[PDB]
């Protein structure tokens, strides 16, 4: 038996898969506790500490004979593409560090990277139909959204630029990819909330994507922080500020709209971007995945018209009841809700153009056999070349 | 080696042949419009391109022949009719293929290259050619019938980080390159926008208009007009198959008709809410950039003279225009007061190289007896190089 481990460090988690093959399987995972690795661009000591708890998993999850043949990688994706855009130097740092902290470790150490969004959304794609078993035909388009990014691949019939030619079991498949930047649920949520600050706005900012009685407080510096609101950026007269929910869906949804940008082509996705026409079934994981199903389970674990309903009816829960209605639930998700089910309505059916009869060809899904939906095992197959 | 490259552009399909420093050899331009106008009637490019593609057969020695690849691009034209029929576009590029394929060449493919592979391309095309790689590099204003394109490096580093943005490591060095392509934003494509705006209904079947010469008539077929994706947000019920535009030759006016067919949430924008970085360092503008701007600069430098000699030009009746210039093509010469304020507006007001700005562009035909376009450019990407 083989064994392999990838590190997904994604712009709010990094995620430490392990695989195994005596068809690859996922062993295990492990989330580390914390937000993604750039928020360490100061810090970079602390990195080591950070990794320890789902490393030392490893080394006590896989036997040790099989320890110093065990390869380890790291992909980095759009919270580090971010970093890299603010400061090369910075985010070489932070791989280094990183760099070092798994170099310690009695495992083959094979890279940390940042990997391109072009890949990232290939090998998701790779991920979802060997999952399927869909290589043992015809195959799924893969939708990824998480903190930074949200990337679409799948294959249309028969914009070069955009596209990737792949050979795969003797078919050779030309495959459409596109990652859009700053536009994972959180750097959008970002965008909506610069946009949407105007000078006069007191250091209040009534919000229609947040529940009733919310408040959380934003700190303007942090909110410049990222590249993902250069161009809203204005010089404003306080140091911070506080979101106030009102509940309003229509409003949050029209307000979310205006975060998007013609098109020189047959059909786009958003910002002037090619999209083919949509073509079979799909596949929607990470934040689309947990977002989604959220919502699912309160329509019986449907349709766009109920799922939009649910999400109007949902969004003016004042904050008290819906903290007191879902008890279980980090307050961090729970707050999001609102805004990020409105958030990937519209990204699915404006953007990605979801709709009429294209909506139910979407399937939601955290894993298939047991397995992550996620570019990591994709990444780890031609990784190993099995 | 040898490699074949096609421009299919709106107006013209131009074959380069290059060598190998790359050089160009050769280069054909093909009788006839541009390969979209054969939307119906397919069957007709084999002949249509076959002047051209014997030039090269007749060019290159057989030996070298089979091992030669061949490559057409296509820009805004083949952009615009995709943009009406798919299918029409689809049929066009396949019956170029079949053509193409029936040479005794190495077929590397026929496609419509983005704006942005275009824009990339051309810079590229011009710094390798200014020996620019080794330093640092020059700006690409490239103007055609249906797009322009600009593509240049902010000192910023990555700050709007759009998608207005590209990677290209090129010789060791990673750029990051801000590059649009304006589509409707070609010189004709402009002036049909210009026309299919002014028209009035009222108008008597007569168009007035200040950016042609006093005393120029030209008849202009409304489903003609019509006939573009660049007019669809003008279009009209008109009660007339015709019009005729008569010149009232007034730069002044001009320039203001023209703006209006432009329209930002950045701190700055080209026109039509798109984003551009600041102006940086110095640039190369050219094709029609070039055949325009060359034309006025031998009725002489700085802008405030070039427009003086436009505004000038504008003026001359069209009887003495004809006169004063026999050698030219009426289509060419016709439009030049039109394309010059047009030219003028779009540097100025658009990419906003006012004052200062301007004398940092350079426009050209071509460096080391090499065209200036996207084509070279392509070619390097083309070798891996
Ligand atoms: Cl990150
Ligand atoms: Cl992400
Ligand atoms: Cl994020
Ligand atoms: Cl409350
Ligand atoms: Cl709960
Ligand atoms: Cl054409
Ligand atoms: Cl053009
Ligand atoms: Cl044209
Ligand atoms: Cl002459
Ligand atoms: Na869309």
């Amino acid at each position: 038996v083989k064994y392999g481990i990838v590190l997904d460090a994604g712009s709010s988690h990094t995620n430490l898969y392990i695989y195994k093959w005596p068809v690859v399987q996922q062993l295990e995972e492990c989330q580390v506790k914390g937000p993604g690795i750039s928020k360490y661009a100061q810090k970079t000591d602390e990195i080591a500490a950070y990794l320890a708890e789902c490393m030392k998993m490893s080394t006590e999850r896989i036997p040790a004979s099989k320890q110093h043949q065990t390869p380890v990688y790291l992909g980095a994706t759009a919270g580090m593409r971010l970093l890299r855009m603010e400061s090369k130097q910075s985010a070489d740092e932070v791989l280094a560090a990183v760099s070092r902290s798994l170099k310690s470790y009695p495992f083959d150490f094979q890279g940390a990277k940042i990997i391109t969004g072009q890949e990232e959304g290939a090998y998701g794609w790779i991920t979802i139909n060997y999952l399927l078993g869909r290589f043992k035909g015809s195959t799924f388009g893969a939708l990824d959204l998480g903190g930074s990014s949200t990337q679409i691949t799948f294959v249309p019939l028969n914009a070069p630029e955009t596209s990737l030619q792949f050979r795969l079991y003797g078919t050779d498949y030309t495959v459409y990819t596109h990652s859009f930047l700053c536009y994972g649920k959180d750097q959008a949520l970002w965008q909506k909330l610069a946009q949407d600050i105007q000078v006069s706005s007191g250091g209040i900012l009534k919000d229609p994507c947040f529940y009733p009685g919310y408040k959380k407080v934003v700190n303007v510096s942090e909110l410049y922080g990222t590249p993902c609101t250069k161009r809203f950026e204005k010089k404003l007269p306080f140091n911070q500020f506080q979101v106030q929910g009102t509940g309003d869906y229509e409003q949050c949804h029209q307000s979310i709209l205006k975060i998007f940008n013609h098109c020189p082509y047959s059909q786009c996705a958003f910002n002037g971007v090619f999209l083919p026409p949509l073509q079979g079934s799909f596949g929607a994981f990470s934040a689309f995945y947990f977002v989604m199903d959220f919502f699912k389970k309160m329509a019986n674990d449907s349709s766009q018209e109920k799922m939009t309903e649910i999400t109007k009816n949902f969004c003016s829960k004042p904050w008290e009841e819906v903290k007191a209605s879902y008890p279980t639930v980090k307050e961090k998700y729970l707050s999001e809700y609102c805004f990020s089910g409105t958030y990937i309505l519209s990204l699915l059916l404006q953007g990605y153009n979801f709709t009429g009869t294209s909506w139910d060809q979407i399937h939601f899904m955290g894993k298939i056999k047991d397995s992550n939906a996620g570019w990591t095992l994709g990444y780890m197959l031609n990784l190993t070349n099995m």
